[PDB]
RNA sequence: CUGAUAACUUCACGGCGGGCUUGAUGUCCGCGUCUACCUGGUGAACUGCCGAGUAGGUAG
């Protein structure tokens, strides 16, 4: 709003815990059509509950503020309910170099995001990848794209409408040097959209 | 601008009955710990009287 400036360019990710199960989901009794009110079709649902922490790399010189930081944040993540607790709005802070940053954290477990860059054009390579140390994901790296773009009417804001497919890139871990196998940007290369560490 | 926005699965529930693990059994022989060795009070809390009094009171 005031700082246009504040260019967030890059990202970098610390899974701190993870927990993955079965819960389904729900709906709510929505009109099939004619007269009747029923529920719709029942599908079988995984979901997760995350706790994680991130260290942003902008191009703003210091903070904004602590009354207007926590109401800049969104409170959503890929469908979830994503939140800090209030006896913790201290430690978010502006430093200015990588290795005071990571003394801040009071959490203390690992598992930073990179990628693994090497040939599984396959799924038989990765299966034939994944037991040596069995920590490992395959998560959505990007969208492989099928059309031009064009556009058609009922667009989401009248931008234009592509069509596209998914990327299974796999996911390891670091322990932590460097910093630029860390720092996912997203890259666009005209035919496919992914996350880059720059 | 998050395969976008929205999304109460729940009610009841007696695993019980019975059961002899035992017999026998030689761990022993041999064996040199030794040599050497300064914890110091600088001078430093005196001289008397009474008490039959290693106890007890005094004056300076």
């Amino acid at each position: 709003r005031t700082t246009s400036s504040f260019r967030v360019e890059s990202f970098a990710i610390c899974v701190h815990q993870l927990h993955v199960e079965k819960r389904g989901l729900t709906a709510e009794f929505v009109e099939k059509g004619d007269g009747t009110i029923s529920a719709p079709a029942t599908r079988d649902d995984w979901q997760c509950d995350v706790v994680f922490s991130l260290i942003l790399n902008t191009n703003f010189a210091q903070h904004i503020d602590q009354d207007t930081l926590v109401t800049s944040l969104p409170k959503r993540l890929a469908r979830g309910s994503a939140k800090i607790a209030i006896d913790d709005f201290k430690h978010i802070n502006s430093f200015s170099t990588l290795e005071t940053a990571i003394e801040s954290l009071p959490i203390e477990a690992g598992r930073w995001l990179s990628l693994y860059a090497q040939s599984n054009n396959n799924l038989s390579d990765l299966l034939a990848a994944m037991t040596e140390d069995h920590q490992l994901m395959a998560s959505c790296v990007g969208y492989h794209l099928l059309e031009e773009p064009k556009d058609k009417p009922n667009s989401l804001r009248g931008y234009k409408h592509a069509i596209a497919e998914c990327i299974i890139g796999l996911i390891n871990s670091i322990t932590f040097t460097d910093p630029n196998t860390i720092f996912w940007s997203l890259k666009n290369y005209q035919n496919y959209l992914v996350v880059q560490p720059r």
